């Protein structure tokens, strides 16, 4: 019926990469900052280590978040590099030295321009369209849950609740309704991830209990137009959020919109001192022990 998985899965010794501090802990677990120094292979390689107290249920959660994520094969989408097997199970994966897109465009807004915001939403429709071509539905789109590798590449992280073909506020009304969870529910959370990204991070439907949201819906009520958003982005963003699925763009159509404004990124969202705007590129000073360094994306199979 369906195709073989054939995807590896490396067990990775504890022995062969370390930790030097936390990166960040909440709901989610606790991810760790590391160094990953396979063999004798001569190469460090920057991890970022997650680990979600040592219970079966945990454990189980979290191999089947490795599952989907040892699986997946694209550059706007984390792969798992393998897992360590210790009393709690940890995943190891690619450093996004950046951190999450959210607090990236929270922190970062007085250098965001036009070309960075386009640009990040062909890269967000990139690996949401591999995710489909794949059959997985994220069902977790979302700013918190795109990493930042630099401020020129993002990739689609977390997939603790992906499945094959509870965030309320980034939902689509079926799934806050009948939980049906499709690819055209996805495209919704691309929508609200979109908002967030031209309201440089502004939470969805502030201060209004999820409970509540629903019924906003509803009514008919959407997420206002962003100030720097014109008419031809926002109604992308609303056509994201249409009651009928169908009726939503596709992410191959999302892909090729943002792609033509992206090329004129001036004419389609207005921000104040644009273009004049600067952001850490790799061919910067300082930028990146450091010999035999070796990112995730270049240290391909043992
Ligand atoms: C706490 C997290 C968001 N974090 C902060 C980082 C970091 O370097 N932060 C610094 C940024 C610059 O300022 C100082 C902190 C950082 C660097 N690299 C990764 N690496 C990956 C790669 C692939 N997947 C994941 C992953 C999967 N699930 N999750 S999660 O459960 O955490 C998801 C809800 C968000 C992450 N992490 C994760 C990182």
């Amino acid at each position: 019926g369906e195709a073989p998985n054939q995807a590896l899965l490396r067990i990775l010794k504890e022995t062969e990469f370390k930790k030097i501090k936390v990166l960040g802990s909440g709901a989610f677990g606790t991810v760790y900052k590391g160094l990953w120094i396979p063999e004798g292979e001569k190469v460090k390689i920057p991890v970022a280590i997650k680990e979600l107290a040592t219970s079966p249920k945990a454990n189980k959660e979290i191999l089947d978040e490795a599952y989907v994520m040892a699986s997946v094969d694209n550059p706007h989408v984390c792969r798992l590099l393998g897992i360590c097997l210790t009393s709690t199970v940890q995943l190891i994966m690619q450093l996004m030295p950046f951190g999450c897109l959210l607090d990236y465009v929270r922190e970062h807004k007085d250098n965001i321009g036009s070309q960075y915001l386009l640009n990040w939403c062909v890269q967000i429709a990139k690996g949401m369209n591999y995710l489909e071509d794949r059959r997985l539905v994220h069902r977790d789109l979302a700013a918190r849950n795109v990493l930042v590798k630099t401020p020129q590449h993002v990739k689609i992280t977390d997939f603790g609740r992906a499945k094959l073909l509870v965030p309320i506020k980034w939902m689509a009304l079926e799934s806050i309704l009948h939980r049906i969870y499709t690819h055209q529910s996805d495209v919704w959370s691309y929508g609200v991830t979109v908002w967030e990204l031209m309201t440089f991070g502004s939470k969805p439907y502030d201060g209004i209990p999820a409970s509540e949201i629903s019924s906003i819906l509803e009514k008919g009520e959407r997420l206002p137009q962003p100030p720097i958003c014109t008419i031809d982005v926002y109604m992308i963003m609303v056509k994201c959020w249409m009651i009928d699925a169908d009726s939503r763009p596709k992410f191959r159509e999302l892909i090729i919109e943002f792609s033509k404004m992206a090329r004129d990124p001036q004419r389609y969202l207005v921000i104040q001192g644009d273009e004049r705007m600067h952001l850490p590129s790799p061919t910067d000073s300082n930028f990146y022990d450091m010999d035999d360094v070796v990112d995730a994306d270049e240290y391909l199979i043992p």
